[PDB]
């Protein structure tokens, strides 16, 4: 049997010193600035944040720090490790960016001997792991496996029934009609009237400016009953994470006019702007076949249309 | 034995005067701007600008105009014309539009006798048509009838042949491999790349601000072929006139390492944006059968991307 794993790490150094895991498998978290300070014989020290705000050093810094500050979206292209070549110490990391970053920090007497080139996987780091305690023992850089999708799916709007929605009115088209006769007359109206729908959900920046998140989900939609505005969740289907929409949409109308009388027909269409939470699940299939899934909370916001609407107003002469 | 029209026209007063019609039809333009001069007993004088920047005056001005500036997107919802009660001028005009705005214009001396309320179909005014002399004997505004829907369609692009694509490389990762071996060895090698595709057609965005046209039209796809980066004009389908697609573009590679060699691999990609001018046909088709098209000429601009490439190289060590 075959083992596939949604992550790529490869640790490299000693066997001293204590464990430490530091990466966003549980939320999708990337590494966005790392801070490493150097010995004569090993890697010091590292200071690691990762975008979700964590923030932890591991070995104990010595000296001035060299930095590399990830931007959203800046993903690895390589990455080689260098141990301190007595197998006891991390001595050296190498790495390459997508927007054309390098960074190389070494230990500063003992001379680098082998070099571990890395699989960087779809480029996201997700952390580091290894071992420190004076000094980093052994390190390595958590990577996501090159992705086949990346879905946010099981969307709620927990918020979504107590909602009283604000929905105004565009008017459309008013026309009046007079009927002398003392028989009632039929007139045919036509309606069109370009909507733009849109939704989106919101995430965070550099896992969205890396993958192309698509989204399996119910919208919040508005309709107009008799007791007045109803929103309703609606049925799950694909959309993408900032999504737009136009279409014309279109009414045929018969108006009725009694006789001896003048009728004013209205054409109003009412137009609602969602801003409400929403939790889900984002759920990352690498093309190794193995998954990556964990809950996400955001903020959804839309705008929806009624019906188009025609009421009509009877009066006499 | 029943006609119908793309257009919507009810000319109201006298039949004296010379014809004139200064509306879109030909092009789309619709009513940007319109100057009105009243008369004691008649509409003095009406100037018009039309949104492809035409200019005319019907009538001859005396005293102070009132203005209406019509904004993109910005149309009718009612209309009434007054003729001046005796059948030989136009007495008066009443508007109101889909952003709020009123106007009224009517003859200074003489009351007001029949309203005559008009329909206004999409709300989309092309312009006005009737008879001037010294003054409006007669005038209607002409509107598009309601809308089914609106298509740029027949889509050329009469340079696309002559173009030589500017390909920027996006490098998307790079490992080595080792064989100390004497016996072959193979790698395999997992790729994911965010691609964020792009299509735009310009309009005039009178019109574009006012229905939701539709895009039948190949566009341009780049390739990497032999001697360098080959454009193409792509298959015919269906987009909106700005649009955006993105994917997940993923390839899995088998690296083969000879004995005694180390294997570099490169994989990147090629992003172009294209920058060139269109021609196509705007189909109007309206609720009630008729059509109303018209040729166009405008900017397309497009983001394309080629294949994902992999590059290896052999070295001895
Ligand atoms: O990270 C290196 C090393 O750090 C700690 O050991 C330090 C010290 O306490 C020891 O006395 C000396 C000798 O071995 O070396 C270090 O300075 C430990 O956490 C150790 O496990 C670790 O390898
Ligand atoms: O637009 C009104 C009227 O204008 C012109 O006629 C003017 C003038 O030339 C005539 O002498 C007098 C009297 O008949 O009326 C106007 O002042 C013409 O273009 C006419 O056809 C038009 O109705
Ligand atoms: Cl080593
Ligand atoms: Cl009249």
């Amino acid at each position: 049997s075959h083992m596939t794993y949604p992550t790529n790490l490869e640790i490299i150094g000693g066997q001293g010193g204590s464990s430490f895991s530091f990466t966003g498998e549980n939320n999708g978290a990337s590494l966005e600035k790392i801070w490493v300070w150097v010995g004569g014989w090993q890697i010091k020290a590292v200071r690691a944040w990762l975008s979700d705000g964590r923030d932890e050093t591991f070995g104990v810094p010595s000296g001035s720090h060299q930095e590399y500050v990830f931007t959203p979206g800046e993903c690895f292209t390589s990455l080689s490790l260098w141990g301190n070549g007595a197998g006891t110490r991390l001595g050296a990391i190498k790495f390459k960016t997508n927007k054309g970053g390098e960074f190389f920090a070494h230990m500063t007497s003992w001379g680098l001997k082998t070099e571990y080139p890395m699989d960087v996987g779809s480029g996201y780091c997700l952390g580091i792991v290894g071992r420190g305690g004076s000094d980093i023992d052994c390190m390595g850089f958590m990577f996501l496996n090159a992705v086949q999708s990346t879905v946010l799916t099981n969307v709620n709007y927990p918020t979504i029934n107590q909602l009283i929605p604000k929905v105004a009115t565009e008017e459309i088209k008013s026309v009046s009609f007079e009927n002398k006769t003392s028989v009632k007359q039929e007139q045919k109206v036509e309606t069109s009237k370009k909507v733009i729908k849109t939704s989106s959900w919101s995430m965070t920046k550099s896992f969205s400016s890396t993958f192309s998140v698509e989204v399996s989900a119910g919208i919040p939609e508005i309709a107009e009953v008799s007791t007045g505005f109803s929103i309703s969740f609606g049925v799950e289907s694909t959309h993408s994470l900032e999504q737009t929409d136009e279409k014309n949409e279109t009414l045929t109308t018969t108006v009725e006019v009694p006789p001896k009388k003048k009728v004013d027909v209205h054409i109003t269409i009412g137009r609602a702007s969602f801003d409400l939470p929403y939790t889900g699940t984002v759920k990352i299939t690498c093309k190794n076949g193995s998954v990556l899934q964990y809950e996400t909370k955001g903020q959804y916001k839309g705008v929806a249309y009624t019906d188009i609407k025609v009421n009509t107003v009877e009066k006499d002469l």
